[PDB]
């Protein structure tokens, strides 16, 4: 009784990994459906001849004819490999929003939701939320997948806080000035180092983690961890912490995420404590790094507004890393976005409602770039 | 609901700790029971007036004279006030031998027993684990209790090592040269209010942790293979427990005794305000590194004794405590201490065998302390 896995994504990090995991672990699992964008087909052919898997969805027209054989083609391929793939579990590992409707669709079937998207569920809100049952998302981000494992320390109640530890970036410990002069080269792809280097993946996971637990966001805190080997911690009403530890691999993540609740044996090293280290801890510098806040504010706004925040820094980072705008803008026309945001409070009804949002974000963010 | 508490050796660190968190705490935990030693009677009238507890117990019936009015006096005071009162959990915080018995009498009773003395465990071994149902004991020491709250990580099928922290002690990363040189006033002896100088000596020479990594195995059910220490000289995280996945749990808190001792009386329930959490608002550091076992092989010698069973972790308790009493008078030198623990030991065989009752483990320990007063006088 192998749970049967549909990956989407199937080219990028998370996809590999995964199928590697799930290569490994035949017993536990098994691929029924691959999805992938069509920029890296020379895996997508490994893939398919390696696991026997043809249930196979390609977004680019012109990539999936250049294969072939391709049954689910353009846009709404991965969606629809979904509604139309009896599976136990539905890993996205797509990137950005364009990853809401598939995730839509995946909780719609029952299946369990390993969710890598992160982005799917901060612009989705409560409208995925309503589409899921509980448990019924399965965190892959790594500190999400901490809290999930150390909340077991204690009953729902017993919850004072939940502690998400962040690497703090390369730019950790920089003035504002200083950030001034940061290069694309400076900052897995390019908009998860850019995210992570901005903290604005950090206010992404804040809201991420309102959504999957239910935590109110003034306690969630965040702290600045540059080793990244505790990956979060949950404190309880009795000044216990309990703190998730590993070597960074997300194979550890993913592996839980497929399976849960049942860890995969050897899915990752664990910590070697027949050797010296040193886990530090430190307080983001709020001030600088103003984006965990921002996030903040539009969680707490709630609605469409987190949708608003993704949809604002999709925009302002890829004016970024083409070179248009300086690093501070990004966060700077996250800011300006959110204040102009006022009707987007509203609680989506409707898969379209996140979209309207996104749309108007989008064109604002691309207004604010102009003025620059 | 309102748990009832037999508070066994009352007069203690852990006995007075726990009583403040009842104290703070009248909801969830009421004292229905006291017992003492003697040597702090006076302490223990005081927490009769001011609980109204009644029901009190002392060992020391020469101390007893002293007073008209105690239900229970005598050498089997504790045992026999655990036997006559009803209560939900039994706090045993007495010190030595004189925890064996009250332990069994807890057990019994079907109370939750909520164990601070090690000799219960150490000495006492299979008839305490034989006596005992599944979940009965809860710890009390800090170590345990980060264990226990780490392993709701996972199944017990899912565990793969149990890893626990140790201070260093004050001869952290020293050499054996060093070793050498160690005063009993540089171990810790100091005359402290509160303890004798064995809980500082014993951290120093790595013989706490010794005790600590057997008790670990007879709680929970891991071989000594797969328990591990690291030194974390912060002592902030208090244990953990890393899985077959590669995920490892870890329990973390500023050092404050009332944490553990509010979890195991309330157990599984956690005591809201029990201790400060960590606070990360200014930067800290969490160190680890490994022990050097050639230099303190007190923890292997441990392991040694405890995979060989029976009355054989007795022996190793015994032979430290007469190793530990001659290094204090000044009669061998610090390094001598696990020394002679290694000798006694290894001449214990006899000793491997279960032992059926509470003086079969007597004398294991009577044998094991003539042992080492053999090896410190060269007779
Ligand atoms: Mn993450
Ligand atoms: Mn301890």
């Amino acid at each position: 009784g192998r749970l049967r896995v549909v990956v989407l994504g199937s080219t990028g990090s998370i996809g590999t990994q995964a199928l590697q995991v799930i290569a490994d672990n035949p017993d536990r699992f098994e691929v029924v459906g691959l999805a992938a964008g069509g920029a890296h087909l020379d895996t997508l052919l490994r893939q398919r001849a390696q696991t026997g898997v043809t249930n196979i969805a390609v977004a680019d027209e012109h990539a999936a004819q250049r294969v072939g054989d391709i049954p689910y083609h353009g846009s709404d391929a991965a969606t629809r490999l979904v509604e139309q793939t009896e599976a136990d579990v539905v890993l996205n590992a797509l990137v950005g929003a364009l990853g809401l409707r598939p995730t839509l669709a995946a909780l719609k079937t029952g299946a369990r939701l390993a969710l890598a998207n992160k982005e799917s569920l901060v612009a989705g809100g409560s409208l995925v939320l309503r589409a899921a049952r509980p448990g019924q998302i399965v965190p892959v981000d790594s500190e999400h997948s901490a809290l999930a494992q150390c909340l077991r320390g204690g009953t729902p109640d017993e919850v004072a806080k939940l502690v998400l530890t962040a690497s703090g970036g390369p730019f950790r410990g920089w003035s504002a000035a200083d950030l001034e002069h940061v290069t694309p080269e400076q900052a897995m792809g390019p908009m998860n180092t850019l995210n992570s280097a901005s903290l604005v993946n950090k206010g992404l996971e804040v809201i991420e983690t309102h959504l999957l637990f239910g935590i109110p966001y003034d306690r969630i805190d965040v702290v600045v961890h540059p080793q990244s080997i505790i990956h979060s911690m949950v404190t309880f009403i009795d000044g216990s912490t309990i703190a998730q530890a590993s070597p960074p691999d997300m194979k550890l993540p993913i592996s839980l995420a497929l399976g849960w609740p049942r860890r995969v044996s050897g899915a990752a090293a664990a910590c070697d404590f027949h050797t010296a280290s040193s886990w530090e801890f430190e307080p983001l510098d709020t001030d600088v790094f103003p984006a965990v806040e921002l996030a903040r504010q539009a969680g707490v706004a709630g609605g469409c507004m987190t949708a608003v925040y993704n949809a604002a820094n999709e925009e302002a980072a890829a004016a970024f890393l083409a070179g248009r705008i300086g690093f501070p803008a990004i966060v700077g026309i996250i800011a300006d976005v959110l204040h102009a945001a006022d009707q987007w409070a509203v609680e989506p009804a409707t898969v379209d409602d996140v979209l309207d949002a996104q749309r108007w974000a989008r064109e604002r963010a691309q207004r604010a770039v102009s003025g620059m």
